[PDB]
Order: C-alpha cells, then structure tokens, then sequence
C-alpha cells in the first residue's frame, strides 16, 4: 500500500539494517541505491574536494557495501568506513579493500562510539551518502551528536540525501505501476521506509553549523523503469562546517 510521510513503522534500526545486509549477504539480492561510481560520488566529489582539507582523516558515514569508499580511497590518503551492520561491512571488506582503507562497525545512534573514534583519530570530514533520511524522526538528533563529534572544529561534511517529493515520487510510481520497485521492497521487508532530508533539517539538528554548499538534483537507483531509464528520486545535498 501507499506510503506515508508521517506514520513509520517502530524498529531497532541497527538490528533491520542488520537483518536487510545479511539477507543481501546470503543471498546476493539487488541493492536500491548502489549506483555504479559514475553516476554517485563521481558527481558529489566535485561539490567537496575543494572545500574538504585532505591532511584529515577521510569518513565515509554509513558506507553500507563500499561500493562509494572504495573511489574516495583512491582520491584521499586516508579512508575509515563506518556502518552499524556487521554484514555490511563484510560484503565491503570482500568487494571493496584497499590498503588506505578501514572498515569499522559504528552505530550512529551511540553517540559515545563517535566519543571513542574521535579520541583515536582525531577531525574528520565526512562523506555520508543517504545516511540520514531513513532515519526515524525521533532518534535523529543522535545521529547529529554522533557526526557533530566526529567532525569537532575542521572537519566537514557533504551529504546527499533523499529531499522534499521523496514520497510523492515512491506513491506516483506505485499510482502508474501498481506496486513499488523491486529493490525498494526489498528493504522495506525490514521496517525500514525512505523519508525526507531538508535544508530546515540542517537548522534544527546542527545549529552550530555553517552550509559552504548546497543543492538538489537527483539521487540514482539502480531501478530501471520500464523506458529504461533508471528511477531517480529527488535529492537534496550540502557541504557544511562548524561555525
Ligand atoms: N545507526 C546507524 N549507524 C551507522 N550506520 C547506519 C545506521 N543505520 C543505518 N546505517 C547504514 O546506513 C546505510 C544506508 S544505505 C546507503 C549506503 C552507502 N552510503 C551507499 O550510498 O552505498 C546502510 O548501510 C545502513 O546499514
Ligand atoms: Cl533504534
Ligand atoms: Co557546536
């Protein structure tokens, strides 16, 4: 049935994206958002390399299966990967090592594992590709503690996420085809739903922070519709900073 955007259904968020990345893992099922590198970070990287200091360690916040990682390691001297599934980690640790990369588990809504990394590493920036959107409304204030921690003073951050018209796009394609895509059940077979990331969102979980940057444009999917092209919800990105 449609989808809401308001109503969600309650989860343990670690424990469903857990559930999601091991069933991918044993099954080697199609990944929603693992777009080729081409149409990904080869479009952000141009909205941050200029803004980004690249003395700092580089991470990539809830990097999933690498796919993203594995490019920014070839660009920055150093890349931490940090996602809060086990599996995750272990498809990108087969698919995606490189000798400048580290693969950690983190779970965002601990603010004190930030605490603890950022004791060890010191600033980072931060690359976080549709990390926040899916995120239940009430518990996104401690993901912003966690990222607040990691990037301190001179770290910053680009991210892309799922913008204003998310739903309305998910509902017209459900309206005209009768069901959502494929890949999209796939995740939502574990409670978890798309949401909304605005620039308003930016004002009320880091107050604190300045935007260098933003945008909109298109996030891509690798849901082909039936014209062949690919499914592209709207998008919303920013380049921000400490005050
Ligand atoms: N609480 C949390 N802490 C850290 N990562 C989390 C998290 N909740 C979900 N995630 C991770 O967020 C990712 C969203 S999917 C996007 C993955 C990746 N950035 C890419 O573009 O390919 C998943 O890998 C999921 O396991
Ligand atoms: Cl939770
Ligand atoms: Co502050």
């Amino acid at each position: 049935e449609k989808l809401s955007a308001i109503k969600k259904p309650d989860i343990n968020v670690a424990d469903a994206w857990e559930q999601y990345w091991n069933k991918t893992l044993v099954n080697s099922t199609p990944v929603l958002w693992d777009a080729n590198v081409e149409r990904a970070v080869v479009v952000d990287l141009p909205r941050f390399e200029l803004l980004f200091n690249p003395e700092l360690p580089l991470i990539d916040f809830a990097c999933g299966n690498g796919t993203q990682t594995k490019f920014l390691s070839q660009f920055f001297p150093r890349v931490i990967g940090l996602d809060v599934s086990k599996s995750a980690l272990e498809i990108a640790a087969k698919e995606n090592t490189a000798a400048n990369i580290s693969y950690r588990l983190l779970d965002g809504l601990v603010p004190e594992q930030a605490a603890q990394i950022h004791s060890e590493i010191g600033d980072a920036n931060i690359y976080m590709r549709t990390g926040f959107h899916h995120i239940p409304v009430e518990k996104r204030e401690l993901l912003g503690q966690s990222l607040r921690i990691l990037l301190g003073k001179q770290g910053a951050m680009y991210l892309i996420e799922l913008g204003t018209g998310c739903i309305d796009f998910f509902n017209s394609l459900l309206e005209k085809y009768g069901q959502l895509p494929y890949e999209l059940l796939l995740v939502m077979e574990h409670g978890i739903r798309p949401g909304i990331f605005t620039a308003e969102d930016i004002e009320l979980y880091f107050p604190d922070f300045e935007i260098l940057s933003q945008g909109e444009g298109l996030f891509q999917s690798i849901h082909k519709l039936p014209d062949g092209n690919y499914a592209t919800p709207p998008a919303f990105w920013a380049v921000i900073k400490h005050r």
